[PDB]
């Protein structure tokens, strides 16, 4: 399948990314609290449900939440301000809380079942979010005695995600805090704007994009 792209809502950020976030890829977005990474997550969960002409892939979403940062009311707001139906948009976001790192890995392994079910329907899964990729791993595996196992499990987790992305033509989007992944770093700009910087992309030049957070989620 040809690589599909989902608009982030921001034309500036889309340009930096070569058009939007890619299917068959993991996009990994870093940022401190208030950087805009979870807002970008929420915006993508809406955008992907649009037709390609509007920057989406006519897709469903699966959302794995590790620290209780998913906000249904924010989905509704973004959906409505983009002229969409907030109830329909929310219905097509499948939600799962991950309680710990083992559970998080289990959820990704078993996510394949639902992806298979939706694969040849009108709303195949096109976005899988893990927000956030590392909070549980960082919490559970403390100090140098734990590092080896931590990296092992995380590596396996990322491999499971890459496989789902590649096999089923899904854009995987994960958040983190400071290949395999396309790494984007968010920071505060001036006047409440945010800045994204792309780093170490094999086939996209490094660069920066300034964007805003609005009732539409993110946009220029
Ligand atoms: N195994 C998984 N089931 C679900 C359900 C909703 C969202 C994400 C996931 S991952």
């Amino acid at each position: 399948a040809t690589i599909g792209r989902i608009s982030t809502g921001s034309k500036s950020l889309d340009k930096l990314l070569g058009g939007g976030i890619e299917t068959q890829a993991i996009t990994e977005v870093f940022g401190e609290f208030g950087s805009g990474k979870t807002q970008l997550a929420h915006t993508l969960a809406v955008m992907v449900q649009l037709p390609p002409e509007e920057g989406g892939l006519n897709g469903s979403v699966m959302w794995i939440d590790t620290e209780n940062t998913f906000r249904p009311e924010r989905i509704r707001e973004i959906a409505q301000n983009r002229g969409l139906d907030p109830d329909e948009v929310l219905k097509h976001i499948a939600y799962a809380r991950a309680f710990n790192s083992n559970h998080q890995m289990l959820l990704v392994q078993q996510a394949e079942d639902m992806i298979k079910e939706l694969l040849n329907t009108d709303r195949p899964v096109k976005l899988l979010i893990v927000d956030s990729l590392t909070s549980h791993f960082r919490s559970e595996y403390i100090g140098r005695g734990a590092l080896a196992e931590r990296q092992q499990k995380l590596a396996k987790h990322l491999a499971d995600l890459h496989r789902l992305a590649n096999l089923y033509d899904i854009a995987v989007f994960v958040t983190n805090q400071v290949s395999a992944t396309l790494r984007v770093y968010l920071r505060k700009g001036k006047g409440g704007k945010r800045i994204a910087r792309l780093i170490d992309a094999p086939h996209l030049p490094e660069g920066e994009a300034v964007f805003s957070i609005t009732e539409k989620g993110i946009e220029d």
